[PDB]
């Protein structure tokens, strides 16, 4: 049973203060932490923000906070609620908040409690949370799937500097033949690409960018996949190592139009794309690289550009901020036949139990899906155990740089550890990793 | 009773392997992590590293690994010690090694069980570990002392683009009221300081050094010190954050000479300062700035410079290079009336009752003590509880920014909230906050 809820203000990896909430139940006290983009997508549940600009740069959670001693904790506590019913465990938050987006009590004052649950959930049961999220899942655990680590490695993008429009570089050893091989191989090749980037563009360009990438002031994306397989060469790794890519391309679209160098203040307007002619870019570098998925190539609300994409496509098309891990939008995704694979991120819809039914629409629906962290991060490593759970086969929770990056990947090492030969590397079959 | 000690291969800050070593008794497992330093001092405790440069670019740790599996693990179960001995602990790890500088285990084998014994050690006592730590430290507890944080938030030195040659600018919100405040503060001059340098030196200047500080490229320390004291202004903390610095002056000395400008190949012999020269260049910025704490202001063996320098000093000198955490060379540096600080750092001697008995020595010679993260550092949070165990008044663990520095920050959040009236935030009084 459930004795107490409680929340406090933390800070994440940009500074910038955040929701974390403890659960204490008879087998001890249990610990959940959110986390917060940046380019966050409009049709994202509710990050509540307290406002004040005498405070933390106007970016407090006090409000949040507040929500969950004073409101939820409470209500929770009087309900006598089962953790191990995850679904009865939402639909109490979901009632308590009363509308659609979250906004009453805020998607980060909700989700903390509902991650926290699921913990004190897996020490009732005694047994691992990976173990305990499969079950909620109803996943396969036997064997169990080890996940291909899609590593962020040069960043770009909004709030990455330099005119590079794409948002995302990631290495994902596909060739490895274990998660511990994978994630050594990744660490390689980025140490081989800091030593490359600062030699090309100056000592100063070795500093990382919020998810731990370099973030060299490169102008165009063939330049930094060109540098990608330098880096995979120099590090002796060609033919074990693909390349994925989050355009994030609501970022830059605008009037109907994609601006590729929206960082411009001068941007020239002629030079704006129209989804089929942004199609035909992506195609040009899909057939220069190895690259094996594409996120958000289009506009979180532009169907029409993803379906015409999608037809001849050939390879992973991840919806992050179009779906936003959101059932509805992923059955609308679906029907148009948008893109394969789902970007899960827990704190775009607010509930444990809504990612899982979201990742199990995609499974249904013949589609991947790739866990994700936010660009700003913790210490808590809950999508580790996640991405185990629900069998994805593939996450990105960040280049090998930043400890709120590498928690995740060591608990990994830890999880890969435990199972032994009861868990198998998906491998090139990242995309199925589910079906394995 | 210990009934195993294990140990595996996890990632640091910088995605360089590290050693993780596990303990398990009657009360559960307990997870302690070995942080690596960058400009680490010559008389710092052997840091074993595989040196296979086709690995890890050969910085592996599995023969460090092995000795913690194959040869301390067998023999400390065998044992059956004490884990609520601490002393007990170390000598037996330091007498199963034999050389005077863990050169036969490495440090970094030894460390990991040496921290881990006192988690278990406080979970049998069912106590905080801070509170375990107090007491193999005997040291007062009514009331407890919050430290004062040293933000490391713009970088320069060795492992630093640019031609800053002093290695950290700390920001210390001295003039708060609360630990909580403190960082608040902390982290709004962070983010006017983000703001700012990347206005001055381009927006790509908004990455994050190792320590999470801005790496803009700077040539001198009042460039630098300008700019931090223009943040703390634009924050509108003026006269409440006061200024530490790094200098590591062991990275520039050459010839018995200082080149502020090392890391430029073609660098000017005749700009190279003396001893005394640089004597009169730092107590020049210490009449301009308000720099409260100065570290490593010479080289690890130029005692003669550091003897003259204190003389008229007139502020906190910490040690770090010079001592390394050494009891042997701190009484040595007082003997010498060298400095007043000790930097303290668990992994510079190898065991935490060494680490003890330094902060000892050094506060019954009237110095302060900071506690310190490593350059490399990782999800563990040790010298959190540490510092507070130590009452000294002030650590350093970087900046408001990346994980393996905010986790100890958060960390401190959370033993501030639990110990409530029964704990004083050290203010101005950082320095000798152990006689508060
Ligand atoms: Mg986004
Ligand atoms: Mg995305
Ligand atoms: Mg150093
Ligand atoms: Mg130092």
């Amino acid at each position: 049973a459930v004795s107490k809820v409680y929340a406090r203000s933390v800070y994440d990896s940009r500074g910038n203060p955040t929701v974390e909430v403890e659960l204490t139940t008879e087998k001890g006290v249990f610990r959940s932490i959110v986390p917060s983009g940046a380019s966050t997508g409009v049709h994202e549940a509710l990050e509540m923000r307290d406002g004040d600009k005498s405070k933390w740069m106007g970016k407090g959670v006090l409000h949040a906070v507040k929500n969950v001693n004073d409101v939820i904790a409470p209500a929770f506590v009087k309900a006598n609620i089962d953790v191990k019913d995850q679904k009865a465990v939402d639909d109490f938050l979901i009632s308590l908040d009363g509308t659609a987006n979250k906004s009453k009590l805020g998607a980060n004052a909700i989700l903390g409690v509902s991650l926290a649950a699921s913990r004190a959930a897996a020490a009732e049961k005694n047994v691992p949370l990976y173990k305990h999220l499969a079950d909620l899942s109803k996943s396969k655990t036997s064997p169990y799937v080890l996940p291909v680590p899609f590593l962020n490695v040069l960043n770009g993008g909004s709030h990455a500097g330099g005119a590079l429009a794409l948002q995302e570089f990631m290495i994902a050893p596909t060739g490895a033949k274990t998660f511990a091989e994978a994630l050594r191989i990744g660490s390689e090749v980025y140490h081989n690409l800091k030593s490359l980037t600062k030699k090309r563009y100056g000592a100063s360009a070795g500093n990382v960018g919020d998810q731990g990438g370099v973030a060299p002031n490169i102008q165009t994306a063939e330049e930094a996949l060109d540098l990608i397989v330098d880096a995979i060469k120099a590090a002796g790794h060609d033919g074990k190592v693909k390349i994925g890519l989050d355009c994030a391309s609501s970022e830059f679209f605008k009037d109907g139009k994609y601006d590729l160098d929206f960082k411009n203040p001068n941007s020239d307007k002629s030079k704006w794309l129209t989804g089929p002619q942004l199609a035909d870019l992506y195609h040009s570098l899909m057939k220069r690289y190895p690259i094996v998925s594409i996120e958000d190539p289009f506009a979180e609300d532009d169907w029409e550009a993803w379906s015409h994409f999608f037809k001849t496509a050939g390879i992973q098309i991840v919806a992050d901020d179009l779906t936003v891990t959101n059932p509805k939008r992923i059955a609308t995704a679906i029907e148009k036949k948008a893109a394969d694979a789902l970007l899960l991120k827990v704190n775009q819809i607010g509930t444990l139990s809504e990612s899982i039914k979201a990742a199990q629409d995609s499974f249904a629906a013949g589609w991947g899906v790739m866990v994700s962290h936010r660009s700003g991060e913790t210490e808590d490593t809950f999508i580790a155990d996640l991405v185990v759970g629900l069998r994805t086969g593939q996450i990105k929770t960040g280049a090998p740089a930043r400890s709120e990056r590498l928690a995740k990947l060591n608990q990994l090492l830890r999880i890969e550890e435990e199972l032994g030969d009861n868990a198998v590397f998906a491998g090139e079959n990242f995309h199925h990793g589910d079906k394995l």
